[PDB]
């Protein structure tokens, strides 16, 4: 039944969000980014590409409140997806994209890598919940909401996580970042050196095998100049750094 490799970008080639790497900026909003990325993908899968939208990281980050955590000071996937079922999420693209209702208000920056943008800094304030779309956008904030049918934890089981992605699309996950992860370039990440830095929320969109090493295909929210064009591979099948232990997803409501 399950193929040896799977890439959500190949299964759903008319869903451009699955291909798209975001930049969370100088803000600990990865909990929100992994959610709205996977939700964007699932809305396009659920509709056979008839609805393809960038779901607003801004709307989740700023309007969820204490349910989801402490905004830019961190938060948790499971409550992000619950918020999507209860209040829904509007559209919004990248910083100064003018795409959708609430495009992300926090500028892009360099995440543990060299390049032309300012280096990412800490102590970012969470922006306030603004329940209005950017001037000129149609429809209204309330009309632009996309709701979840449900939210659920996927079991700590490689095969269940594979089947979930294979059937319903990309998922959110979370793992323990050790300092060697920050320098990832290519190949299959395994923790070999360095201290624990903290928990990190990402989007899992496939799996594969590289040099007899089974891996998960994962999107980071650190822009495309980090890692492998913004993606990485991580060891699959041993709950490596807890990669299989905090998987969350949900089914969209037909708008
Ligand atoms: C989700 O937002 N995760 C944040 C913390 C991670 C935990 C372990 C170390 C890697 C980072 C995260 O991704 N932070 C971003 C943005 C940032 C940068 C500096 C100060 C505050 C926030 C990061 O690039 O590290």
């Amino acid at each position: 039944k399950l193929p040896a490799s799977f890439d959500a970008r190949e299964q759903w080639p008319q869903c451009p969000t699955i291909k798209e790497i975001r930049d969370q900026g100088s803000c600990g909003s990865c909990w929100a980014f992994g959610a709205v990325e996977a939700i964007s993908d699932r809305i396009c899968i659920h509709t056979n590409a008839h609805v393809s939208v960038e779901v607003s990281a801004e709307d989740l980050l700023t309007c969820c409140g204490s349910m989801c955590g402490d905004g830019c000071n961190g938060g948790y996937p499971a409550e992000a997806w619950n918020f999507w079922t209860r209040k829904g999420l509007v559209s919004g693209g990248l910083y100064e994209s003018h795409v959708g209702c609430r495009p992300y208000s926090i500028p892009p920056c360099e995440h543990h890598v060299n390049g032309a943008r300012p280096p990412c800094t800490g102590e970012g304030d969470t922006p306030k919940c603004s329940k209005i779309c950017e001037p000129g956008y149609s429809p209204t904030y309330k009309q632009d909401k996309h709701y979840g049918y449900n939210s659920y934890s996927v079991s700590n089981s490689e095969k269940d996580i594979m089947a979930e992605i294979y059937k319903n699309g990309p998922v959110e996950g979370a793992f323990s970042v050790y300092s060697d992860f920050l320098l990832y370039k290519s190949g299959v990440y395994q923790h070999v050196t360095g201290e624990m830095m903290g928990g990190h929320a990402i989007r899992i969109l496939g799996w594969g095998v590289e040099n007899g090493t089974p891996y998960w295909l994962v999107a980071n929210s650190w822009n495309t100049d980090w890692g492998d064009n913004g993606f990485f591979k991580i060891l699959r099948g041993q709950d490596h750094c807890g990669i299989e232990s905090e998987v969350v997803a949900g089914i969209p409501r037909t708008d």
